[PDB]
């Protein structure tokens, strides 16, 4: 059957109405939802490494980050990993890559690529330039057009113009449909600028209470470095906020919070909409086509992202706003339509099942397993409890340290480390345009764990990690969290520095 693999980039599972967050009451979403009402929405699925590059080689590989060697925004992808569109290939597939691309390297093992291009892979909300291998009097990655329009009406166009008149209509196509929108800094399409206009945003209640959330590794000591750690929507952070983004100026700093709250989520959703109209174009075509009944398609995005919760934003955190994905899948050859799911899964976990539900095998290099059976009604066999998360850009972008944690259906477990992996970005300026400006250097944080109870407390607002009556539930998680470190093969004997750091707060 046919694959279309539709990803958004960060698009979080509150903004999509289907997963009924507090902001599902706007009706964000209303065509994802419409696809979710006929499919099934996983619950918990979960990213591995929180930030574009890292999580879209890891659906592309089916490996984790350590094992790609993508760590960061800052590596590449080999051309000799792109394991997920040389697996469909094999199988006969036609194959084509449209959007964000954002792997550096050429999509070469793909038979079309029309990838954004400019601000280093991000593309351009207005006129966006691609790279092509229909223009392959060229080579990449001079191979360029430009196009006219918003990205998000311009990347639904390409790739309906290619299921019209370039797909071979007698091969199955596996297709990569990338979106840039929802991305900061939030430049939705002119016709939006009025929807929400006079609709408050549901406001939730971390983003002005902290109490209770954090540690000495995301606060340090006695509040000090509430001003360094973590880009806020307040002015708290004392380099990098949406209030000071945005010059907002109220003379109350709360209600600066408010407003750049509402700024940055009307902007935000306003991106979402766009998204979600262009999905009904690229759906009403495939319905139209009669490609709706022998199609899966997949609705994605490739991480969550702090949309104010607990005065954070961006993603990178393991905070489970950041680290759930929204995931949506409809086999409309399986009877599991409209229903969700609580399996335990991850983004590595994506390439193998995708395999699987196009009569394939789960390739046996990759660390993710397939999920398909889900789709049989069955639970799979021998499937995890519990998922590996690493954060592994140390403080650069948005002063984020880096941190390693295992999650249960129950509880969470995150260890702060606090280092970068390269000693050479040690001590270097965290934000490039402040480094005339005076940026946060890329210095240690202070280690410290951070405990959830996920059942009693699922908006993480409580560690309770120094609290006495969890220290049995303490002493469980940090052993679960060691033997998946050792299970997976992250042990750190690249990196000295950290492998003590980590070895010795574990033991
Ligand atoms: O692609 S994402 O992971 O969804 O976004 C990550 C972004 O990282 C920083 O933006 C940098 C730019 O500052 C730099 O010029 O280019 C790189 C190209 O990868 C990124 O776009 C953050 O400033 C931004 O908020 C976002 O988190
Ligand atoms: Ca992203
Ligand atoms: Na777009």
């Amino acid at each position: 059957m046919n694959v279309i693999f539709i990803m958004s980039d960060d698009h979080t599972s509150q903004a999509i109405g289907a997963y009924g967050s507090h902001l599902a009451k706007l009706n964000p979403t209303p065509n994802i939802d419409e696809l979710a009402s006929d499919g099934v929405v996983f619950d918990n699925c979960f990213c591995t490494n929180s930030i574009s590059t890292p999580s879209r080689a890891c659906i592309m590989t089916g490996q984790y980050s350590h094992h790609n060697e993508v760590l960061t925004l800052d590596e590449k992808l080999d051309v000799d990993r792109q394991y997920l569109v040389k697996e469909f290939s094999k199988m006969g597939y036609q194959t084509a890559m449209v959007g964000k691309w954002h792997l550096k390297n050429e999509p070469a093992n793909f038979d079309y690529y029309k990838v954004l291009n400019g601000h280093g892979g991000q593309g351009e909300y207005f006129n966006p330039t691609f790279l092509t291998n229909e223009i392959s009097n060229k080579e990449w990655p001079k191979n360029q057009v430009k196009t006219n329009g918003y990205s998000s009406d311009v990347i639904t166009n390409i790739t309906i113009d290619w299921l019209k008149n370039r797909r071979d209509k007698n091969k199955p196509f596996f297709l990569m449909h990338h979106y840039k929108a929802p991305h900061d800094m939030f430049e939705y399409a002119p016709r939006y600028k009025y929807y929400l206009e006079d609709t408050e945003v549901p406001v939730p209640e971390s983003l002005y209470n902290q109490d209770g959330w954090g540690s000495e590794a995301t606060r340090g000591k006695n509040d000090s470095l509430r001003h360094f750690i973590g880009t806020s929507i307040s002015r708290r952070h004392e380099n990098r906020s949406y209030a000071e983004d945005y010059k907002i100026n109220t003379g109350d700093p709360k209600k600066d919070t408010y407003e750049a709250y509402q700024r940055y989520l009307k902007d935000y959703l306003r991106c979402v909409k766009g998204v979600d109209d262009n999905l009904k174009r690229l759906f009403d075509y495939l319905k139209k086509e009669g490609l709706w009944e022998n199609t899966i398609i997949v609705y994605t995005g490739d991480q969550g992202m702090m949309l104010g919760e607990h005065d954070l934003q961006d993603k990178r955190w393991m905070y489970d706003e950041s680290m759930r994905m929204p995931f949506i899948v409809r086999d409309p050859k399986s009877k599991q339509r409209g229903v969700h799911n609580d399996l335990m899964i991850n983004n590595i976990d994506f390439a193998p099942t995708l395999i699987e539900l196009a009569g394939g095998k789960a390739p046996k290099y990759m660390d993710g397993k397939s999920f398909a059976d889900v789709f049989e009604g069955k639970t799979p066999a021998n499937w995890k409890d519990e998922v590996y998360y690493r954060y592994w850009m140390h403080m650069i972008h948005h002063d984020i340290p880096a941190h390693i944690g295992i999650r249960t259906k129950d509880y969470k477990l995150i260890l702060f480390y606090g280092r970068h992996y390269d000693e050479k970005t040690m001590g270097t300026p965290s934000m490039w345009w402040l480094r005339d400006k005076g940026s946060h250097k890329v210095v240690q944080t202070p280690v410290a764990f951070e405990l959830y109870d996920l059942k009693k407390d699922p908006m993480e607002m409580k560690n309770v990690a120094n609290d006495p009556e969890y220290k049995d539930v303490l002493k469980d998680m940090k052993v679960r969290l060691a033997k998946l470190r050792e299970k997976v093969g992250d042990t750190d004997e690249k990196y000295p520095k950290i492998k003590a750091i980590i070895d010795n707060a574990l033991k």
